[PDB]
């Protein structure tokens, strides 16, 4: 199968404005739904259906990725790395019915990118252009990571998504966001003490809280903390990792480092597998509806 390429197609006649309308429909819809996994939001659960949408991506054949927006379809919809994600799919439906123009890649895409600038997290510049592929597209199930595995996993791991070790580790910060729920990947609790709040405090708590190798109620081993924290056996495997170790140190250290960082390396996975044309639109940095005044 001859490797496809994947090129970016702006949306007839559309520009900044079109999608800074729909950014701020997002941003209006997340405020409004605050009530949401006890009060965090939907803040976290778009940014997963963004990267899980964009985590499908093999550097190899070009094979899945955020482009042709197949999570829409019930095969990668069921995957059960996806259990939960929904949640998020559901958010967007009144936001899609809304601008019906915009192709299922951008729209969980920017759904992401919305999510993280509103909880004052950096600003990821973005860009239009994903088009809509058939049912036959889909990637199959079991791309997305193992939760149970050690720094060598994650290591190769996300090597075929082409992502370095700083590039991993400024990703992962990401769960700085929403929680573990056991019914959906059978790991339970936050990472941090403020869940729908994009800071570094993830850094933090895993260089400075005292874990425990407990086991959950799903029989599943996870770190805990006294403060009511947990960590991920992968979560964790970031200060058991030399090298890994050394940067998590300087993202706890530097929290505009860590946002210019993850900034850079979440438009990468957003991105992955999209052949932009020379003569496609710069990125676009959309504003909070804060800096709106909305
Ligand atoms: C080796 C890599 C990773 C593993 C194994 C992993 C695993 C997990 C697990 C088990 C959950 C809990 C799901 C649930 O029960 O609802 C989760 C949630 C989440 N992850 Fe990751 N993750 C990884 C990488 C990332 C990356 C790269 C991002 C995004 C840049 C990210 C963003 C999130 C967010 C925001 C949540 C919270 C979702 C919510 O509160 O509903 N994760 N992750
Ligand atoms: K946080």
């Amino acid at each position: 199968t001859t490797p496809l390429v994947h090129v970016a197609s702006v949306e007839k006649g559309r520009s900044y404005e079109d999608f800074q309308k729909v950014y701020n429909a997002i941003a209006l819809k997340l405020r409004e739904d605050d009530e949401y996994d006890n009060y965090i939001g939907y803040g976290p659960v778009l940014v997963r259906l963004a990267w899980h949408t964009s985590g499908t991506w093999d550097k190899h054949d070009n094979t899945g990725g955020s482009y042709g927006g197949t999570y829409r379809f019930k095969k990668e919809f069921n995957d059960p790395s996806n259990a939960g994600l929904q949640n998020g799919f559901k958010f967007l439906e009144p936001i899609h019915k809304e601008f019906p123009w915009i192709s299922s890649g951008d729209l969980f895409s920017l759904g992401g990118v919305t999510a993280v600038q509103e909880m004052q997290g950096p600003k990821i510049p973005w860009r239009c252009g994903r088009v809509d592929t058939p049912e036959d597209t889909t990637p199959d199930n079991g791309r997305l990571p193992d939760a149970d595995k050690d720094a060598d996993y994650v290591r190769t791991f996300f090597q075929r998504l082409n992502m370095n070790d700083r590039e991993v580790v400024a990703l992962m910060g990401a769960h700085t966001l929403g929680k573990t729920h056991l019914k959906n990947s059978g790991y339970e609790g936050p990472w941090d003490a403020t869940n729908n709040v994009f800071d570094n405090s993830f850094y933090l708590n895993l260089l400075n809280e005292d874990w425990k190798l407990e086991k959950n109620d799903a029989n599943n081993e996870q770190w805990d903390s006294k403060s009511g924290y947990m960590m991920l056996p992968t979560d964790y495997s970031l200060i058991q990792d030399p090298k890994y170790l050394s940067i998590v140190k300087e993202y706890a250290n530097d929290q505009d480092k860590f946002f210019k960082d993850f900034s850079k390396a979440f438009e990468k996975l957003l991105e992955n597998g999209i052949t932009f044309p020379k003569d496609a639109p710069s990125p676009f940095i959309f504003k909070t509806l804060e800096e709106q005044g909305l």
